[PDB]
C-alpha cells in the first residue's frame, strides 16, 4: 500500500498520504479499544497513568542523566496519553490539548550536556512526533511550521547531527535510538510538510544501516557483546516495527528472528549470561533482554523469545507505550529445553555454542573464529574459547567498568579489548606498533600496549562508516575452514569448529590455525571435554609464542596438568587441562596473576578493581596460564585437552596422545579424535593404532572430502564412507586395532 | 632408492645404475622360483610354453592387425622365456642365446599398415627390452649399439612418433600401450647407453600423462566409456607397475585404487555393464575388466578388484608374462554385496550411481553432470540419466559399431556421441554449426548434424593435448551445484545430484540446470523412483526445447503418462513417467521411432543396424519420447517423475505435484521432495501443504545452508535443523499439515 521509489540506486518506501502512519495506521485504531480491555495490557496502561505524575523535587538528580529521561515522568507522558486518547476517541478538544501542551515546551526545550544526552533529546522529539502524527487533522498551518522548526532545532543537537552525516552506521551511537527510532519517527510524522528529514534519516538507514545488518543477519547473531546487544538490537527492532507499521512490510532479512537465540544458548543456571565483548558482571539479579524479546517475539510470533520476555515482563518507562501498541499477549511461550544442544553462527562470525543440557548441570562452551571485526564493543578475540560449568571456568577476562574508568580507560585500550584478555594465542614482536589514534570520544591515545596479540583494525582502532568501507578495509580477521556437530542433531556427541585466524595478526605470523573439538561425553561424572589443536608459524623464530588460559582463582600446575577450580559464590566447577603438545621436553607452563599482576601486559599491569557492590564473583579474573615452547622455532603446535567435572571429582579420564601416520590425535573415554599432523588437508592414506577396551567413537578431521575406505587390522572395516565438504571429517564406531584409511 | 632429478620443473626419477630394473629388480629374482612352483601360476606358465609354438600356416590372417600380435606366438615368446631362464639360472650361454635369437629380427622387422599396427610394433619393442635388460651383462658393446639402433628405427614407426610428439596425452592412441608400456620399457632398458628415449618418453609421461590422470583420479572414475576403460586404465596401471618395479614407488595418486569400483557398481545381473561412452552390446558373454582388475587388485591389495579378476582369470597372451611376474595369488576376494548402494564421483565428473541391491532384482540408475569433456570415446551427454531394472529401461542410445561403420561413422558423428542419443535436453537453434573437422583419423568432415544438443569442444571436435591445454580451452561443460545421499550411508532413502550444464551448450541458452532425485522406495511393488527437475532459459524464445527419454521398445503415451516396458530377452522391467511440468495446457508429448526413425536427427536417420550375431536385445534402441512446450518462451521448466517396477505391476503410486510458496515439489508413496520454483537458492521463508495418511519422508533442496526452523499448522515442529553446504538440503520426517520454513 506504500510506494517504493528508487533513491540513488537504493529502493525506498515513500510514507503514505494518511495519518496516522506512525507506530500504527487507521486500520489498527479500532483494535486499541480491545487492547485497552485486555487485562494483561491494563497493567501497562495503569503504569502509564502513574507516570503522568511529575518527578518529586527531592528525587531530581543534579546531573540530568539519560536514565533520568528513560525513567519517563510528567508532562511528556501526559501529552502522549492525551494523544492516545485523541487517537481513540477523535474528540477535537483532546487533540487540541495535546497539541497546545507540547508546542511551547518543544520549541524552547534545553538540554545540559550529560551522559548520552542525545537519548533524552531524541525521546523528547518522539513525544512531539506522536502528537504531530496522531493529532494531525487538528493541527493549524502555523503550528505545523512551528513543530517542524522545533524538530530541526532538536535534531541538530544529536551526536549524529542534522543532517545526520556524523558517526558510524554499523556501530556506535548512531546505531542506537537517534536515527532508527527518533529521527525515523519525526521524519515520518512530518513528511508532507518537510520531506527532507525522512529522506536523510531513512535514506541513511536504507543505504547503510540496513545493508550492513542484512549481511550478517543470516548467521543469526550480533557482534557488540552480551550487554550492548540490548540497545543495539532493540533499535534494529524499532526500525522493523516503525517501517512495518508505516506499511513498508518487513525491510530486514527475516533471519533477524533468530538473532536472540544466541542469548538463550548463552544463559547459565544462575540467571547470568556468558561473557563476550564489553561486559560487566553481577550476581544480584538475572540479566534480561526484555525489550528485544518483546519486539522480536511479537513481530515474528516466536514463543521461545516471548518466553524470554515473560521472565521479567517489565520494560523501561519510555517503552511502555510501545509495549501497549505492539505487544502480542496471545502468543504462547516456550522453554528452551527442546532446542538442540549445539548451535552454529556462520559467516561473518564462525561461532559455536555447545551445551550438555538446559538444566543446572549444564556445561556451556563457546568457540570463536571471527571472520570479521566490527570494533566498538567487540574484542580482538579471534580464536577465543570460553567454558562454563557451575561457575565460569575458562573465562573471557577483565571488566568494562571499574577503577580504571569507562570505555576510555587504559585497561579497555590495553587489556580488556585485546587478545591477551582471552583464551587465544600470542606472538610477541617487540617492534610491533599498535595505532589506537581514533579509539573513544575522549582521552585519546596514539598507541596502545603491545600484548603480542591481534591487530587494531581501522584508522587507528576505529570502526568503519558502513559495509562498503568495512569490506574494502582491513577488518577481515579470519576464515572458517570446517564445522559441524555430532552424529545426532538434537544431542551431538561432538561439536567441531576450525578457523584460520592469520589475518587477525600482523605480518609477524605466516600462519595461525585453531581447531576446536568439544565433546559431550554423555556422563554424569565428567560431562564434557574440549580439544584444542593449534598451529602457529611465526615470521621470525625469535617471536615468543603463548597459549593462554584465563581463570578467576589461582590454577594448580602439576607437570603437564593444569587444574582450575571454583569454590566461591556457590560455584563448584572444575577444569583440568592436559598439555599434549609441545612435548614435556619442550613446554614451559607459567601462571601470572594475583594482586598487581591480575591484568598483566608485558611490563605494565592495567588495574581495574570492581566498583563497590558489583562483580561479587570477580569474573573479571585474577589469573592466567601461559604455555610457551622452550626452543625458538618458526613452527609450533599446541595440543591441549580440557576435561570438565565438579570440584568433588578425583579421577578423571586418562588422556592419551595418538602419534600416527600423517595424523596426531587424542584418546579419552570412548572417544578418539585426529587432526592432520600439519593441520592441512589430508589427501593421502593415513593411519594410527588404537589400544583400549570397548567401543570407541571416532572423529577424523582435516580430510579431503570424498569417498574414504577404512581398514582395521589389515581387513576392510568400512568399504566406503563419505567425508563431506563442510566438516571435512569422518565419523564411525570401532574397537581397538590398527587403522588405515584410503582415499 | 632411485634418485629424482628435476627436468623442466617436473621431478623425474632416474633409472638406477643396475640390472635387471625392468618389471623387477634383483631382489625379486629369487622369488621367481617360488612363483614357478605356485599351483596358480603354473597354469599361466604352461600357457607361455604353449605360446612358444609358431602360428600354423593355415591360421595366419595375412591382414595382420593388432590382434595377430597380441595373440603372441612363436619366436618372441621363445626369447622372452629364454631371457626369463637367464634371470633365474644365470647360465651365460642362455643369456647369449636370448640376445642372438632376437638381434637380427629386431633390426630387420617390417610391419604392413593395418588396424592399430603400432600395438604389434610396441610389443616387439617390449620383447627386445626384456632381452636387453634381463640379459644386459651378456651384451657385447657392439650389440648394445645394434639394439639401440633397432629400437629407434622401430620407435619412429609408432603413431606418437619418435620423438614422441604426436597425438594426445589424456585420450587417443598415445594413452594406450605405446608410451606407457612400450617406449617407457625400452627407455628404461637402454638408459645407460641411450638416455634420450627415457628422457623423452618418461619426459612426456611425467609432464603430461601423469598430471592429467592425477587431476581426475581423486574422484575415482574414468572418462572413456565402459569399453575403452579396459585398454586405457590397463596402460595407466602398466606405468604404475613399471615405475614401481624400477624402484620409483607409486607415482600415481593412490585414488587410482578405487577407479574400477565404478564398473563394479555398473554390473547388471545379466553379466553386462551399464552403457556409457563408446560401447557395443551383447547377451552372449559377460564383460570383464580382467587386466585392470589384475593390475590394480594386485598392486593395491584390493579384494573387491581381485574378485573382479577371478570371475575370468584369463589374460591375453601378450600379458601372460606380466601375470606371472606381478599377480598376487594369496590375495583374498570379496563380492560387492556389502558395498553402499550409492557412490558419488566428484569433480571433474559429478556422477551419481544409485542401486537398490546387488542381485537380480536391483534397480541401477546413473545421473551425470560432466564438469569437463574429455572427448575421444566420451559422449556429449551432460545431464543424462540411465535406468536399468530387469533390463535396460531408460537407455543410452545408439551403438559404437554396426552398418554405419566404426568410430569415424556418420552414426557416431551425428547420433551416438551426441546429446540427442541421451536422456538429456535439446534447444534447437537452426543456425548453429557443429565443427567436427578434427574428429577421427580418417574420412574427416567439416560439420556434423544439428541435433539441438551440446557443443563440440576443442578445435573441430578433437581432444586437447594435455591438461594445460584442456583448462585453457573450451572443455568446461558443467558445474556441480549440489549432491548427497542418505539419511543412511549404506542404504539411502534418497540420492541427489544437481548440476548447471549451461556451459555444455552454445550461447543459444542463458541457463540450463538439472536436479535429479533418485528414491529408493524400499517397496515391494515399486522398488524405485526418479524425479528430474530442469530449468532451461533460451536466448531466443523460438528455439524449440526438448526433454528426451530413450527406450528399446515402443512407449505408450496416455495424457501426461509414458509407459515403457521390456518384454524380450528374459527382460521384464517397466518404467512409468508422469509429466508434471510443463502442465497439460503447455505440454506436447510425442514418440519417435521404429524402422527408419531409430536414430532420427531433424530430417535424417543415421542408420546403424547391428552386425549379425550381436546386440541380440537391441540395446541400441528404436524409440524415444520428446516433451516440448506448446508455447514459445525463453524460460521453461521440466518436472518428471519416473517409477520403476515389474511389467506385470498393475497399480503404481499416485503422483502429485506440490505447488508451494517459493518451491515446487512431488509427493508419491511416503515421499516428499521440493525444489526452488526458479531452481535458485531459497534464502527466505517458504512453505507448502501436505495431504495424505501416514508419515512422509521430506527432502527439501535448493536451500541456503544454515539453521532452518520447521513449523506445521502454525506450531514449531523442529525448532532447529541444519542445511549443510554440499547438498543444501533438509531431511526430516513428518505427517500431513501446512508447512512453513524459516531461515
Ligand atoms: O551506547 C554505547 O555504545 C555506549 C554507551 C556510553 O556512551 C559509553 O559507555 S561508558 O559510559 O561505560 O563509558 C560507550 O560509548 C562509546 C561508543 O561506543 C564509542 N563509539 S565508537 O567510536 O563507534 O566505538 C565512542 O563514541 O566512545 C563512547 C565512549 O567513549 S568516551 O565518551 O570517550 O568515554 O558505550
Ligand atoms: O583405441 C582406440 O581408442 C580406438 C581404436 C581403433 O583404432 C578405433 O576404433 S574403430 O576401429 O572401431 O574405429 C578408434 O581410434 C580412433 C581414436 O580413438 C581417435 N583418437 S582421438 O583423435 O584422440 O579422439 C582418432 O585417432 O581416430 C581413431 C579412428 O579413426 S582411424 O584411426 O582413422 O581409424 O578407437
Ligand atoms: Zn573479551
Ligand atoms: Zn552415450
Amino acid at each position: 500500500d506504500v510506494v517504493w521509489k528508487d533513491v540513488d540506486g537504493v529502493s525506498m518506501p515513500i510514507p503514505p498520504k494518511t495519518h496516522p502512519r506512525l507506530y500504527l495506521r487507521e486500520q489498527q485504531v479500532p483494535d486499541l479499544k480491545n487492547r485497552m480491555n485486555d487485562p494483561k495490557l491494563k497493567k501497562v496502561w495503569a503504569d502509564m497513568i502513574k507516570m503522568q505524575e511529575d518527578w518529586k523535587p527531592a528525587d531530581i538528580p543534579e546531573v540530568k542523566d539519560f536514565r533520568f529521561y528513560f525513567n519517563q515522568k510528567g508532562l511528556t507522558v501526559r501529552v502522549e496519553l492525551m494523544a492516545l486518547n485523541y487517537l481513540m476517541t477523535k474528540d477535537p478538544k483532546v487533540g487540541r490539548e495535546a497539541i497546545t501542551s507540547i508546542i511551547d515546551t518543544l520549541e524552547t526545550a534545553t538540554f545540559k550536556p550529560a551522559g548520552d544526552i542525545s537519548r533524552g533529546i531524541g525521546l523528547f522529539m518522539v513525544t512531539g512526533a506522536i502528537v504531530y502524527d496522531w493529532c494531525y487533522d487538528q493541527l493549524k498551518p502555523e503550528e505545523k511550521t512551528r513543530f517542524v522548526k522545533a524538530f530541526v532545532r532538536l535534531a541538530k543537537m544529536l551526536e549524529c547531527g542534522y543532517p545526520p552525516v556524523k558517526d558510524k552506521s554499523i556501530v556506535g551511537h548512531a546505531s542506537e535510538w537517534m536515527i532508527m527510532r527518533d529521527l525515523l519517527s519525526v521524519g515520518i510524522a512530518i513528511y508532507d510538510e518537510f520531506p527532507e528529514m525522512y529522506n536523510l534519516a531513512a535514506g541513511r538507514f536504507f543505504k547503510e544501516h540496513l545493508v550492513a545488518r542484512n549481511w550478517f543477519y543470516p548467521s543469526h547473531n550480533y557482534h557488540q557483546g552480551m550487554s550492548y546487544l540490548n540497545v543495539r538490537f532493540t533499535n534494529d527492532l524499532f526500525a522493523l516495527w516503525i517501517l512495518d507499521r508505516m506499511g513498508a512490510g518487513n525491510v530486514f532479512n527475516p533471519g533477524q528472528q533468530f538473532i536472540l537465540y544466541d542469548a538463550i544458548y548463552k544463559r547459565r543456571p544462575d540467571g547470568q549470561i556468558l561473557a563476550g565483548g564489553d561486559v560487566d558482571y553481577s550476581r544480584k539479579k538475572p540479566k534480561y533482554y526484555t525489550m528485544p524479546a518483546l519486539l522480536a517475539g511479537s513481530y515474528y510470533k516466536d514463543e521461545y523469545l516471548n518466553y524470554e520476555f515473560l521472565k521479567d515482563p517489565n520494560v523501561e518507562p519510555h517503552c511502555k507505550l510501545f509495549e501497549f501498541l505492539w505487544r502480542d499477549t496471545q502468543l504462547g511461550s516456550r522453554k528452551p529445553d527442546d532446542l538442540p544442544l549445539s548451535r552454529y553462527s556462520g559467516s561473518p562470525f564462525g561461532w559455536m555454542i555447545a551445551r550438555t543440557g538446559w538444566g543446572p548441570e549444564s556445561v556451556i562452551a563457546e568457540m570463536k573464529v571471527n571472520e570479521y571485526s566490527f570494533l566498538n564493543h567487540q574484542h580482538q578475540d579471534a580464536g577465543a574459547f570460553q567454558i562454563y560449568y557451575k561457575g565460569p571456568l575458562a573465562i573471557d577476562a577483565g571488566s568494562y567498568t571499574g577503577s580504571s574508568g569507562g570505555y576510555n580507560s587504559p585497561h579497555n585500550k590495553n587489556f580488556f579489548k585485546r587478545t591477551i584478555a582471552h583464551n587465544s594465542l600470542l606472538i610477541y614482536d617487540p617492534k610491533e606498533t599498535f595505532s589506537s589514534s581514533g579509539y573513544g570520544g575522549s582521552d585519546h591515545t596514539d598507541f596502545a600496549a603491545n600484548d603480542g596479540g591481534q591487530r587494531l583494525p581501522g584508522k587507528g582502532w576505529i570502526a568503519p562508516r558502513d559495509l562498503k568501507e568495512m569490506l574494502a578495509g582491513d577488518f577481515r580477521t579470519g576464515k572458517i575452514l570446517a564445522q559441524g556437530f555430532g552424529p545426532d542433531n538434537q544431542t551431538p556427541d561432538y561439536t567441531y569448529l576450525k578457523g584460520d585466524i592469520t589475518a587477525a595478526y600482523s605480518a609477524k605470523v605466516k600462519e595461525v590455525k585453531r581447531s576446536f573439538l568439544f565433546l559431550n561425553l554423555k556422563d554424569a561424572k565428567v560431562p564434557a571435554a574440549m580439544i584444542v589443536f593449534d598451529k602457529v608459524v611465526a615470521s621470525n623464530p625469535d617471536f615468543k609464542k603463548f597459549w593462554l588460559l584465563h581463570s578467576i582463582e589461582q590454577p594448580e600446575i602439576k607437570g603437564n596438568q593444569i587444574t582450575i577450580k571454583r569454590t566461591k559464590n556457590g560455584d563448584s566447577g572444575m577444569l583440568v587441562n592436559t598439555a599434549l603438545l609441545p612435548d614435556a621436553a619442550n613446554s614451559n607452563i607459567t601462571s601470572i596473576g594475583g594482586k598487581g599482576k591480575d591484568f598483566w601486559v608485558f611490563g605494565t599491569n592495567y588495574t581495574n578493581d570492581p566498583k563497590p557492590g558489583t562483580d561479587e564473583a570477580l569474573e573479571r579474573g585474577e589469573w592466567r596460564v601461559e604455555i610457551t615452547p622452550k626452543k625458538a622455532a618458526a613452527e609450533d603446535y599446541y595440543l591441549n585437552v580440557i576435561q570438565i567435572a565438579d570440584n568433588t571429582q578425583q579421577k578423571l579420564h586418562e588422556v592419551k596422545r595418538i602419534d600416527g601416520d600423517k595424523v596426531v590425535g587424542v584418546q579419552l573415554a570412548d572417544r578418539i579424535v585426529t587432526f592432520s599432523k600439519t593441520s592441512e588437508t589430508v589427501d593421502r592414506p593415513f593411519g594410527f593404532s588404537v589400544v583400549g577396551k570397548g567401543t570407541f567413537k571416532f572423529v577424523m578431521t582435516d580430510l579431503l572430502p570424498g569417498t574414504w575406505q577404512v581398514l582395521k587390522d589389515g581387513k576392510i572395516l568400512y568399504p566406503a564412507l563419505s567425508a563431506k565438504g563442510d566438516d571435512g571429517a569422518l565419523y564411525f564406531e570401532g574397537t581397538e586395532g590398527t587403522y588405515r584409511f584410503l582415499r
